[PDB]
């Protein structure tokens, strides 16, 4: 729906209407647990995002969730970053819904973070 497109275009501020909606977008996580999310287009950028490294480095009890639609070479840099800081990863393979998100860093509890995206030209061009 167009309301979802607007939520995405504006950077995914706040909750969605239902819990399943959130899980289907955020690779199985609830919005309240999301620390950072990157679009598939951002994950495909040659240079990995230092902003994701920051969140992995400063994390406590988070997991790196990776969209299984991506090929290994696209996300392997993020796995290196995760392991560097003792963060486990999961490749999410059971997708009912095509999600535009490539990577989600999710906490094991509610963190309620307002800002969970990296605003750049790749985000704007790839999120929809």
């Amino acid at each position: 729906e167009d309301k979802m497109d607007l939520y995405l275009q504006q950077g995914m501020y706040g909750p969605l209407e239902t819990k399943p909606d959130e899980r289907h977008l955020f690779l199985g996580s609830l919005r309240e647990r999301v620390v950072l999310a990157l679009t598939k287009g951002q994950v495909l950028r040659s240079k990995p995002y230092k902003e994701a490294e920051h969140e992995l480095k400063n994390s406590h009890n988070v997991t790196l969730l990776i969209n299984g639609e991506l090929q290994y070479q696209s996300y392997s840099s993020y796995i290196q970053m995760a392991s560097r800081y003792g963060v486990p990863f999961k490749i999410v393979s059971d997708l009912q819904f095509h999600t535009p998100l490539g990577i989600v860093i999710a906490a094991d509890i509610a963190v309620n973070r307002e800002l969970i995206y990296i605003q750049d030209d790749i985000y704007n061009r790839s999120v929809l």
